[PDB]
Parts: C-alpha cells; structure tokens; sequence
C-alpha cells in the first residue's frame, strides 16, 4: 500500500476519535457541532439564528423580485404577494 505508517495524530477535542487525515478529523467534528440554520433568500448557513436575522434584515431587506405569472418586477418579496393575491389569485 502507497499509504503512511500508524499512529493516528488528528484527534478530537470532545471525544477518544482519532485519525490519520486532517479532512477525516474535520468531517468527524461536523457532528459535535450545533444546528444549521440556512438563509432563505441565498446558499448562507450559520450556527447563530439570531446572525441570521441580521443577515437577512441587511442582505435581503427591500429585495427587488419578479413575478411567477407575469414577470412584472417588485421592490419588495411583501409587495409581490399582494400583487399574487389581487391579480393572480388561488380562488380560496
Ligand atoms: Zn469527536
Ligand atoms: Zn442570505
Ligand atoms: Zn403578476
């Protein structure tokens, strides 16, 4: 085999897990962590929901969108809906 000798150095801080790989001891440390929280307007995750407000509050606050029925551009994701619910409405 091409791979290094025994020995296992990468370690974890809050279990006995061990291994020889750094990638091996950061996949394994993905399971002591806390709970995602994912944004709703983009790919952005953090371990603090209240950053996450933040987040959206600065990043997605006043967002310009389109409509799905349309393609008539919205200044806001609020606005958008009163539109659907005048215009485009589900009859319930
Ligand atoms: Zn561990
Ligand atoms: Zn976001
Ligand atoms: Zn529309």
């Amino acid at each position: 085999g091409s791979s290094g000798s025994s020995g296992k150095p990468y370690k974890c801080p809050q279990c006995s897990y061990a291994s020889a790989i750094k990638a091996n001891l950061n996949v394994h440390l993905r399971k002591h962590t806390g709970e995602k929280f994912a944004c709703d307007y983009c790919s952005f995750t953090c371990l603090s929901k209240g950053h996450l407000k933040v987040h959206i509050e600065r990043v997605h606050k006043k967002i310009k969108q389109h409509c799905r029925f349309c393609k008539k551009k919205y200044s806001d994701v609020k606005n958008l809906i009163k539109h659907i619910r005048d215009a485009h409405d589900p009859q319930d």
